């Protein structure tokens, strides 16, 4: 059952007529609930159903004060608003533990669904990581790995050739890994089409991210102990 610590919960705020009203939240579930159609729950997103004047301090909205602004003293009914209309404040640990945890997952998810269009080959992690850097991005700290991602993508484009790229490999392997490969499948993509083979083989073609390719013949090598054989569609 998921919470949010209180060392992780950051604070919404909004201002009106320079009157501060704050709610303490999980930054995750914040950002989500701030996304067009997302099904996430303001219970969820709280971290305790209170309005504060300064979440901090731990000062706290009179009902008053709070249906003169919203037209409501239900923390259920206002904070909504606030996600929506307002700002996030973070300390400067969590600012620096956020754009460091985003920062390494934007890395890995571009070079898991990313290849090289001139080659159609995967891009190191390392690879990304030089042409963000070139490229001079900025991580957010707040803002979904999901929506940074094709921010920064569109930004090192012009850095390396690159593009987001499912890819079709046909994989071949004994019939006594068949159920085993499974598994190890599921982890990387779909199985698009399987057949058991006259010698007593497996084939199937697997859509994985393009930037999985290399992995996923390690791990299916791994598993084979080298008894596999794999092409990419065509």
């Amino acid at each position: 059952s998921h919470m949010v610590s209180l060392e992780d919960a950051v604070i919404a705020r909004l201002e009106s007529h320079g009157e501060r009203f704050e709610v303490l939240v999980d930054p995750d579930l914040a950002a989500e609930f701030r996304r067009e159609d997302s099904d996430v729950s303001v219970e969820d997103v709280l971290a305790v159903q209170e309005v504060f004047r300064d979440a901090r301090k731990g000062d706290k909205a009179s009902e008053e004060a709070m249906r003169k602004v919203f037209e409501t003293a239900d923390p259920l009914e206002v904070t909504p608003v606030i996600l929506r209309r307002g700002t996030i404040q973070l300390t400067a640990e969590q600012r620096r533990q956020m754009i460091e945890d985003k920062r390494l997952k934007i890395i890995n998810k571009i070079a898991r669904e990313a290849i090289n269009p001139q080659n159609g080959l995967p891009h190191p992690p390392k690879r990304i990581e030089k042409a963000m850097e070139e490229a001079r991005v900025h991580v957010d700290p707040f803002k979904t790995v999901d929506e940074q991602v094709n921010i920064v993508l569109k930004a090192i484009r012009t850095k390396i050739p690159i593009k987001f790229e499912k890819v079709r490999v046909a994989i071949k392997i004994p019939g006594e890994m068949a159920g085993s490969a499974y598994g190890v499948i599921s982890n990387f993509g779909k199985i698009t089409n399987e057949e058991w083979q006259n010698d007593g083989s497996w084939i199937a073609v697997v859509e994985i991210p393009g930037g999985l390719q290399d992995s996923f013949y390690q791990k299916l090598s791994e598993l084979t102990g080298g008894n596999v054989e794999t092409r990419l569609i065509k």
